[PDB]
C-alpha cells in the first residue's frame, strides 16, 4: 500500500498474509480475506505459479514474532474456471483456498462480512485498502500492516478516457486514483473494505494498477467485485 499508514493490531482481523515456500524460510506474496474458518478468498493471478502455499491469520509483522499468528497449509486451491491468466482485464480475478486445518476466531482473526450478491457502491463510498504490498511503486514491502483511505469510482466514471477505459468491467471495483494512495504489489488478493449501513465489508479483492506505477492519478487500484460472485463462492464451498 502506497501512501498508508501502520493499521491497528485488530482493525481488521479477517486479512491474511498468503505467503510461499522460499528456500528454508517463506515469504509473502500476496493478501487474502479469511471467509469461513477453512476457506481463504484470494485473487486467482496470486496462485497461478505451482508454489507450495501457506496462510497466516492473526499476522501483523511480517519480520517479527506478534505472538497472535497461527500458520496453516493451503489443501486445496479453486480458481474461478473463467481466470484467464494472459488477460487479467476480463476479470475473474479470484480464488478460494481450502485450509489444512480450521483456524481459531478471536480479536486478530474473524470471518470478512460479504456484501449481498449484486450491491453496487456508489461512486465516492468509503472504504480502505490493507496489506503489506509495496509501499512505493518498485519498493519493498510494508513491515506492518498498512490501510489506505481509498473512495470508490463508479463503473461510468472508471471506465471512461482518461481512467481505465475499456480495461475496467462492471465486476470490478475501482477506488482512489489520487495519484498519492493506491494498492500495489503484494497487496493482492487482500480486501477492499467499505463502510455499508455502519459495518465495514469486504467489497473487493485487490486485482491490479497500472503498468506505469502503483499510485498513478486517474488509475484508480482495482478490485475484482466480491458481489459478483456470491453464488460462485457459496458452490464452491458447498461442493468442497
Ligand atoms: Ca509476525
Amino acid at each position: 500500500v502506497v501512501g498508508g499508514t501502520e493499521a491497528q493490531r485488530n482493525s481488521w482481523p479477517s486479512q491474511i498474509s498468503l505467503q510461499y515456500r522460499s528456500g528454508s524460510s517463506w515469504a509473502h506474496t500476496c493478501g487474502g480475506t479469511l471467509i469461513r474458518q477453512n476457506w481463504v478468498m484470494t485473487a486467482a493471478h496470486c496462485v497461478d505459479r505451482e508454489l507450495t502455499f501457506r496462510v497466516v491469520v492473526g499476522e501483523h509483522n511480517l519480520n517479527q514474532n506478534n505472538g497472535t499468528e497461527q500458520y496453516v497449509g493451503v489443501q486445496k486451491i479453486v480458481v474461478h474456471p473463467y481466470w484467464n491468466t494472459d488477460d487479467v482485464a476480463a476479470g475473474y480475478d479470484i480464488a478460494l483456498l481450502r485450509l489444512a486445518q480450521s483456524v481459531t476466531l478471536n480479536s486478530y482473526v474473524q470471518l470478512g462480512v460479504l456484501p449481498r450478491a449484486g450491491t453496487i457502491l456508489a461512486n465516492n463510498s468509503p472504504c480502505y485498502i490493507t496489506g503489506w504490498g509495496l509501499t512505493r511503486t518498485n519498493g519493498q514491502l510494508a513491515q506492518t500492516l498498512q490501510q489506505a483511505y481509498l473512495p470508490t469510482v463508479d463503473y461510468a466514471i472508471c471506465s471512461s478516457s482518461s481512467y481505465w477505459g475499456s480495461t475496467v468491467k462492471n465486476s470490478m471495483v475501482c477506488a482512489g486514483g489520487d495519484g498519492v494512495r493506491s494498492g500495489c504489489q503484494g497487496d493482492s488478493g487482500g480486501p477492499l473494505h467499505c463502510l455499508v449501513n455502519g459495518q465495514y465489508a469486504v467489497h473487493g479483492v485487490t486485482s491490479f494498477v497500472s503498468r506505469l506505477g502503483c499510485n498513478v492519478t486517474r488509475k484508480p487500484t482495482v478490485f475484482t467485485r466480491v458481489s459478483a460472485y456470491i453464488s460462485w463462492i457459496n458452490n464452491v464451498i458447498a461442493s468442497n
